[PDB]
């Protein structure tokens, strides 16, 4: 009785709305004899998945048959799969400022294993920062001081992929982290426990307080080895490259007057500059202050062999293998992001589908620029949009894997049914 998502696929667009069309006329005149639960069954793990994919909601056949009719009617380009269904996603989580109002609302009432997530999390963040990260991902304000916001994105970050992994069957090819991205990173790929990845998080953005004020960053559409050599040429010194997201985007860091100044001439250029929201200049000298005090902090944490490809933006080598003790913590706040490296790396290795679990975009357009600069055809999916409605809670999400060639484990959406004599499209 409830809406179904019933996979169709085929070599072009117009291939794909003939297959639509003999669907339709197929399941009209067997709508009597056919259960939907059997047929979506049956085009989900009967079929084998053509590249060119698309997927009808419907709650029952003659639904299905309007939906159906739609596609076959329709101009629509209906893109490509980008992966070939042998490697898993690769899990992108990216830093702060992806927060807003209520952001953990939906997904809480429509995704069981995200609300189980947030419960174990819960006791955790309240011990460590004293509050509620339920109460702060459901209030009608956004998560606002750095030592809330970190832990309330984290969590969504976390429960956003149990939520794929247990209820949809996706399990990740890589991870790959952006600053505090990388604490969700290490739990996804077990190079961490869920309770002392939070105790990095809850702790590192603590002790962040203490240093907020202590400098500004500036965003700047020029490769990192050209924004080097403007500071060495201006003499600069008080002002470092803190992040390398893409081939083409560097991120500033160090002190509030010359980073204006920076920006200021940067813009007078025409070149895409503008100032970060940030009280402190992470990723720079700013945060050598608090760098001892968080090893200490950290002196506990039992890091663990990830089981998962991690690319890190931390280590100099992003296809090695991090030891996630508290001095890959300090490290991680203290050297610069080296995230187009990560992502170059995971690319070079194969990956083609990047997903951000996140509560909005912030890197989507940087693995794109990534992949553009390899020659490459790459899916960057967003997880979460800011005021996006979520009423079947990632089940777009699991569409949008699917269409774009992401392997995963379609008995998890259909565990059980009869396979259907439905037609099988000519090669």
């Amino acid at each position: 009785s409830s809406p179904r998502l019933f996979m169709l696929s085929s070599t072009s667009s117009d291939a794909l709305r003939q297959t639509a069309r003999q669907l339709a006329t197929w399941v009209e005149e067997h709508q009597d004899c056919v259960a939907a639960s059997d047929l979506a069954y049956t085009l989900a793990r009967g079929r084998a998945h053509r590249p060119v994919r698309t997927a009808v909601v419907a709650a029952n056949l003659p639904e299905l048959v309007e939906g159906l009719r739609e596609v076959a009617d329709g101009d629509a380009l209906y893109d490509a799969a980008v992966g070939h269904g042998d490697r898993g996603p690769v899990w992108v989580f990216s830093g702060q400022g992806s927060q807003w109002a209520a952001m953990g609302t939906q997904l809480l009432a429509s995704e069981p294993v995200f609300a189980a997530t947030i419960a174990k999390l819960e006791p955790v963040i309240a011990a460590e920062s004293g509050f509620s990260v339920t109460e702060a991902i459901t209030a009608q304000q956004t998560v606002t001081g750095i030592d809330k916001v970190q832990p309330a994105v984290f969590a969504v970050q976390v429960a956003l992929a149990a939520t794929m992994e247990q209820t949809y069957g996706v399990r990740p090819g890589a991870v790959v982290g952006h600053s505090m991205g990388e604490s969700a990173a290490a739990v996804v790929a077990g190079a961490l426990s869920l309770e002392d990845a939070a105790r990095v998080i809850c702790r590192r953005s603590k002790l962040m307080t203490r240093i907020a004020g202590a400098g500004a960053m500036g965003s700047v559409e020029l490769p990192a080895k050209q924004v080097n050599s403007e500071l060495m040429a201006r003499g600069i010194d008080d002002v470092v490259v803190s992040v390398v997201a893409s081939p083409q985007s560097t991120v500033i860091g160090g002190t509030s007057d010359t980073v204006r100044d920076l920006i200021a001439r940067w813009e007078q250029r025409d070149v895409m500059a503008r100032e970060v929201a940030v009280d402190v200049a992470f990723h720079s000298p700013q945060v050598d202050p608090i760098l001892d005090d968080l090893a200490a902090a950290l002196a506990d944490i039992a890091p663990m062999t990830p089981k998962v490809p991690y690319y890190s933006a931390t280590l100099f080598d992003p296809r090695e293998q991090p030891v996630c003790d508290g001095a890959y913590w300090v490290d991680n706040l203290r050297n610069t992001v080296q995230f187009a490296a990560a992502v170059q790396a995971a690319m070079e290795d194969g990956y083609r589908v990047f997903a951000e679990l996140s509560p909005h975009p912030l890197l989507t357009h940087a693995v794109e620029q990534t992949g553009r600069s390899l020659d490459m055809s790459v899916a960057a999916l967003a997880g979460m949009r800011r005021e996006q409605p979520l009423p079947h809670g990632l089940r777009g999400l699991l569409t949008e894997l699917h269409r774009a060639g992401a392997a995963l484990d379609y008995s998890a959406l259909y565990p059980a049914g009869r396979l259907v004599d439905a037609p099988l499209p000519a090669w």
